[PDB]
């Protein structure tokens, strides 16, 4: 069960000597006592075998087995944060020519990357709505190498029919390079290996770290794209620092109980906002309604604590501050996935901005909410001061 | 006002360390907002030392940007998780397809292949320049040329770029090339390559900044002309450096005075001895008398670290080679350099051949570099001579 395999992913004695947690193994240089000996580690670099601390030193061996383990891969690639796993994974399979379609609900530093970089090396990118499920085989170009999800969508909590999607990219594409961005689901709230994608790639910084206080990006590939995604993020230099590998490590063994908790309480706020006169929607994949909410009931297996909500009008400058500035438990900050609750707004022209190729079908102001692991109740008033504010 | 007082001093304003000696650890993805206006803010200064969010930095990394501007003379300095990776992404942050990257041929083999095996697929071209080439650098600039790629000294074989020269030369022909250098054997501080019209200077913290072989990070300074260009686009890549290992490559600043200097006096002794040796063909340090570029080296450094290589009078083979390298009493086989402990490793000719682009090598016995770590010198010649006592 997952619960168990959360706790036990990764700790092996080779790697934990003797603790219950991994070794963190601090290092550039790695010793080798002989010839014979170097000449083995150069062999398996690539494999688990001591050979340089770019590659990896036990604290990440261990890390990397964990997650393969967790997200069923074949391989895992670690990154400094989920921005440089997200661009060095759609960079290690593009060339010159090719072609990038991206949901564009897609994280906006991960457009970014597309329409700033990618673009001037020759990479073309275009975009599709979430909910476009059989109708993205019309997108596909010749020239399509990598298909890019991201289910819930960023800001806006849209969830892909993932089913209809890979089997529409397939009939057109066969050997196309699909990928998701699997932070909101921590990875294992949607198994997105056992839905033909090949590639998940994950921001640890969000629920896997779950304490706000570390960055990391993850990358779990299948046995197909692992030695490429692999060995062309290493040529980029890409890796992950043992500390923090560690506390990646750590982070796994609390995120059932954190996940169950963050579940129980955001869908009780979002039922509670869903009934409220001040509210006109609630974008949350686990209520009912909410776009995609019906894939998410059948390809799930849980919810996170992140969701948003448009408010019953568009704020002013001076009711956005008077409401932002003064919720005493919610606290205004980028990230998420911590054990504390957070809230951001942002107006219907900034989303339409970062909706290539769509618009948006609200006009309400929207507040993104994450809920942490405080009292339920108290984080309800806070809301219930916040609405009292701006009536 | 000298370079002692400034290693210990630079970055330790009392804004980061608040009432400590060093910078506080500050671990954050989020922070916090207090109003409306604050946020606002900060988003304005998101590049601008103000915090704001985790991948932009956090007080420990501001304190470490502003300790690597002040030592390298830079506009600002973005931070990567390893030397690889600072060098694929301050290169990758200036190049577009079609362009052509001019790079010595003695580069890091790490920073061949990303030219290689990433930027070729990407529509933009490499060739290559022998590291003496000085002012001959001209003919090889391509309209097309957007990067001329330093490193002085060479890898492995420690060859020392005339800067100036090349630097003239470059400007004469294209002016507005952004010339790098990857300056990880000066530690950054032995040759300030901003002061002689280098647009960036690129390291491997990961070996003499942190000193101890237990930590890997990247930094690139950068003149005001690159620093907006080289801080978005690698940032664009997701590129940042942990605020522990931050705080640590802050922490190694402040003995990489003592240490270098036991590493210069050190290595040179043990440079000096092998060049009277009969078991010894030729000498790569650059402040050994007579090396490739050494002229270079004393003109344009203020020091020497204690990385440099060595041929012998022949080629081992390879029960020779582990006869040799197996039984080594204080020098260890291992990647990586610039720590406290001494290191070996040998290549042979055809190897280095491999990795000096269409070029040859003009020695044909087997090559050893050594790192001289701060173990008592006369050991490590013991050390050494056992070894030669070996091969005899
Ligand atoms: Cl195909
Ligand atoms: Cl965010
Ligand atoms: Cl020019
Ligand atoms: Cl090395």
């Amino acid at each position: 069960h997952l619960d168990t395999a959360l706790v036990n992913a990764g700790r092996s004695k080779k790697y934990t000597q003797g603790s219950v947690n991994s070794v963190i193994q601090r290092a550039s240089s790695l010793v080798f006592d002989t010839v014979e000996a170097k000449k083995h580690a150069t062999r398996n670099r690539a494999n688990g075998e001591l050979f340089y601390g770019r590659r990896g030193t036990l604290t990440h061996f261990s890390l990397q087995e964990a997650m393969c383990e967790l997200e069923g891969g074949a391989g895992c690639a670690l990154f400094p944060c989920g921005a440089a796993a997200v661009a060095n994974t759609i960079l290690a399979f593009v060339e010159q020519g090719d072609h990038v379609l991206m949901t564009n609900t897609a994280y906006e530093p991960s457009q970014d990357f597309c329409t700033k970089i990618l673009a001037k090396l020759g990479v073309t990118t275009s975009w599709f709505d979430p909910l476009i499920g059989a109708d993205i085989a019309r997108l596909v170009r010749p020239e399509t190498r990598v298909v890019f999800l991201e289910s819930p969508g960023s800001i806006t909590m849209e969830v892909h029919d993932v089913p209809a999607i890979v089997a529409a990219v397939r009939q057109v594409a066969p050997e196309a390079i699909i990928m998701i961005d699997n932070t909101w689901a921590a990875g294992i709230l949607f198994k997105a290996l056992d839905f033909g994608i090949d590639i998940s790639i994950q921001a640890g910084t969000k629920y896997l770290i779950g304490h706000s206080d570390a960055m990391v990006g993850t990358a779990v590939a299948n046995a197909r794209c692992w030695p490429q995604l692999r060995e062309n993020a290493y040529l980029m230099g890409q890796m992950l620092d043992a500390d923090t590998a560690y506390m990646t490590s750590r982070g796994l063994r609390t995120l059932g109980v954190r996940l169950r908790q963050h579940h129980e309480s955001s869908l009780r706020i979002a039922e509670w906002l869903a009934q409220h006169p001040q509210v006109a929607r609630v974008n949350h994949p686990a209520l009912p309604g909410s776009k995609g909410h019906e894939f998410w009931k059948r390809d799930f297996t849980g919810s996170s604590g992140l969701f948003s909500f448009v408010l019953s009008k568009r704020l002013n400058d001076a009711e956005l501050a008077e409401y932002l500035d003064n919720f005493s438990l919610f606290s205004m900050a980028y990230s998420w996935g911590g054990f504390e609750s957070l809230i951001l707004a942002n107006q219907p022209e900034q989303i339409a901005h970062i909706r290539p190729d769509a618009e948006v079908d609200f006009s309400g102001t929207l507040i993104r909410l994450h809920i942490g692991l405080e009292n339920v109740d108290d984080l309800q008033a806070d809301l219930a001061a916040g609405f009292a504010r701006i009536v």
